[PDB]
């Protein structure tokens, strides 16, 4: 039932019924079997370009349930209701910690703070050397690490998005609040 997608995420029930024709728009775009991959994810998010595809399918793998590669609509909707622009920005700021957070051991050290840098610059269009991204790492830690341990909390990461906002830009696509009337067009390349 849509009921029980609209409850257990931010979608109501006719949005669940209008993200089933994204489904079929999204499902069939690079091979028509009723089910979503990683490169058709990639579309639904507008991060197919190389470098902007492994956020996309990291997102992915948080809700690939079976671990096996696709997604059906269950899952696609619950993927996507954190990315609407109504979710809540504590629903967003937690989602996009368990994220980076790829250990899932409550902190991110620099290895994964490199990662949420090199998704946030690709947002922006940017792709920087190895060298500067060390340097943006530095100051992250600078700010974001409050409390002196060599890792960012939770707490300390939620701090950090709310002074500042546009680290939550990939966490949100906008499409999403006009989906019972509009749809983008997905063409794959
Ligand atoms: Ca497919
Ligand atoms: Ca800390």
């Amino acid at each position: 039932d849509p009921e029980l997608l609209a409850r257990d995420t931010v979608f109501s029930v006719s949005e669940i019924e209008a993200l089933y024709e994204l489904f079929k728009k999204i499902s069939s775009a690079v091979i028509d079997d009723g089910l979503i991959n990683k490169e058709e994810f990639q579309l639904a998010l507008f991060k197919t370009n190389k470098k902007e595809s492994l956020f996309a399918d990291r997102v992915f793998d948080l809700f690939d349930t079976k671990h096996n590669g696709i997604l059906g609509f269950e899952e696609f909707a619950r993927a996507l209701s954190v990315f609407h622009p109504n979710a809540p920005i504590d629903d967003k700021i937690h989602f996009s910690f368990q994220l980076y957070d790829l250990k899932q051991q409550g902190f991110i050290e620099r290895q994964e703070v490199k990662q949420m840098v090199v998704a946030t610059l690709a947002e922006s269009g940017m792709n920087l050397k190895d060298t500067v991204i060390e340097d943006i790492i530095d100051k992250t830690f600078e700010e974001a690490d409050t409390k002196h341990d060599g890792k960012i909390d939770k707490e300390e990461w939620r701090s950090l998005v709310l002074r500042h906002p546009s680290l939550l830009k990939n966490m949100t696509l906008q499409y999403l609040k006009d989906i019972t009337t509009t749809f983008p067009s997905f063409v794959f390349h």
